[PDB]
């Protein structure tokens, strides 16, 4: 049995974030996806909002679940008895602060991180910058999942 | 079940490689090592050559093996019924040329590629560079597996 | 008709700005500045048109005005649908290239990018306010004007 | 009456070239293709012309030329004092940034910068011809005619 | 006669900084260690902190000495009759934000800046990062000298 | 007593050479300009053609002297009683390719490299790139040493 943890505050979860989703469940047994409660910040989506939307747009993955996490992320992964991350990156410049972030999650837990790159269609979709083009009136639907796109527009309403 | 192929020219494999192998066997279920070789253009050392100094430090990894191939590596990943490459990057320039190889073989072949950072200690450490320093007598023994250090230098006289 | 927009705050705009916006200017029919409303800063939206507007006289196809909201909706009620920006390094492609494939995206617009003029690599309006308030000399990094503006600010 | 100048090898041409050539011709008045002759490649320099031409024929304002030595030269030669230059990678930037400082310093020639299209992020007429030498299903990164013409000189 | 200044807010200290200290103290007659405070935002810890946390994880090295400062860096520098900086650095990224500051502070007094690659081990470690981790109870153990790890946790609690 | 050793081809030496020379002689007590020698690609200047131009430019220099060398060079740079190289950089491409290099020559040898980001004036100029561009008939004289200029406008015809 293999696995890894998909985190990330999927604020709302998008087409990108998907992508990576059925890609790690297509190379995994088991797949979870950690949706990070973070008291400081608190975003658009309530957590439970938040998993709600990323469950409605994994129904075809039955391999991979979804629970909220918080504090040390090799401390979630770990307590599942798992050992492995899985994320996605855009750029350069997101490899280099996300290596920093793996080698020592390596360190520290002993706990690994496989990269996948995003598919080019999801090169420019981030969860800020679709919130951010909805608030004033630009059309972002072909970048998030149906259903999310539905709740976004209440969100702004 | 799960499986994944780890590809290089390994010529020869470094101890930078030999981690990625590790990292990669205890995530998947069985790995194979694809010994790349280029028919119109001799390395250092034969395919024979590179194939045993691989098998000799990874002895212990149980669900490992090691092929040679030459073309797409795409082809070879299908023909075996899987569907994943994982390769280890250093830098974020390494990421960029990376990323595209990894599209392209995801257009073309339905092929995922999942990256994995470097260990820290072997940051800097490339077949290449290793080769180049002990052609000029620099001392690369901790960078190199014991199955290669003293082959490399005995090519080199 | 063609035609660019060069967006930014602009609080104050440096020699590198200006330099954009004259080599904008050399290769479009039409330029407009764009000044960013975003309601924290040093200068007032009125004060950095100014100071654009001061600085530009040369420029005869090149207008200054400010706005809120969507980069691409100002751009194309102004009939248009190409932006001009300027960059330093490669760090500020990968940022500005996320921008310009969702502008080009949802709303047709395009982007433009120019190299920054070597001499100023290291421009910035943050820098420049940050070297100034501690008392060096920016002088050479600025518009005659904007200088004297800045220092005013300052003491 | 403004222009700019489109400059490769284009051995071939790929969907994400003509993706630039078509943005260009959107942004100024006259466009040039510049296909460099360099003598290895796969097409000859008249091969390549035709390719683009053909690809190009709803883009009234483009033309295609051939071309040998500096890129400034060519530009200068034709009235013209713009590059445009598409771009996919930082790491393409921090290359084409030093190509655009020498150019504009000897010869006061600006280049501009597009980003790629998402889904041609990774197409390069290298890559296409590496992979479909060896078998690989590349139509939907070539223009068809080019695409068909690529399977001839491997067959 | 040589002489530089390194130059951090150090709070705290780690074994990155420690290894360019000392790389600095073999190659210049004498280094001073720049503590800029903010005094504006309080860190972690005060500056008396500070400066003795990494007095005691430098009393090997005679030719260098810790003194605090705020404002511009080339003041401080120049102030004490030197015109270099030196300053580690990890990443591409790192440079080329570091260029944009090594190259105002050339402009405006004159004062050179000489970087110099992070030891690979130390490659992921930041007081940032360092910080965070031990916040939420990871082991950090390994990257922070004796002077400091102890005084951290102390403070978390 | 300090040093360091600055390497290159200098085919020719540029101004941007030159400020990097400027600026390690300003720090250092002695600097030694090591000019490859290499059996391979002989480029369009000759060893001492080079050494000759590099003094010329180095005039008023005193604790800068110019030598050539093959090999390895921390081997150069030991035998000389160094364990310092200072090199210029432009890019952040750059620090990632030299980063690899600086760390594999401090863990063959012990031997430092200390970077320094290029002036801004000549960020674009390198000896490949003059070359190609006078070669056509560009004017690249504001980019070279006055005496390089000459001797390249000679190399030409
Ligand atoms: N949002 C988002 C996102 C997340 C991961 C990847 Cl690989 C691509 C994306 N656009
Ligand atoms: N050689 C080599 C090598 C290969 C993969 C990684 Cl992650 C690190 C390395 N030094
Ligand atoms: N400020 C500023 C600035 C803006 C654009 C460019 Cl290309 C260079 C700069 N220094
Ligand atoms: N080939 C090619 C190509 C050229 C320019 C751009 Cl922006 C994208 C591409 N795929
Ligand atoms: N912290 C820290 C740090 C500082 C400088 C260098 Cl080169 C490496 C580091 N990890
Ligand atoms: N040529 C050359 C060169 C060498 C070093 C630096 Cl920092 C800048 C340059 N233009």
């Amino acid at each position: 049995m293999t696995g890894a943890v998909c985190p990330g505050s999927f604020d709302p979860v998008t087409l990108g974030h998907l992508d990576v989703f059925e890609r790690a469940a297509a190379q995994f047994d088991e797949v979870i996806v950690a949706v990070l409660i973070n008291p400081n910040k608190a975003g658009m989506f309530t957590v439970d909002e938040r998993i709600e939307m990323i469950r409605e747009s994994t129904a075809d993955l039955p391999n991979l679940r979804v629970e909220s996490g918080q504090g040390l992320l090799v401390d979630f992964v770990r307590e599942r008895g798992l050992n492995a991350i899985v994320k996605g990156l855009r750029t350069g410049t997101d490899f280099e602060y996300e290596l920093q972030m793996a080698q020592m999650n390596k360190h520290i837990a002993g706990v690994d991180t496989f990269f996948v790159a995003t598919a080019p269609a999801y090169s420019f979709v981030s969860s800020s910058l679709a919130k951010e083009v909805a608030t004033y009136g630009g059309d972002v639907s072909a970048l998030l999942p149906a259903s999310v796109h539905q709740r976004l527009l209440g969100k702004l309403r």
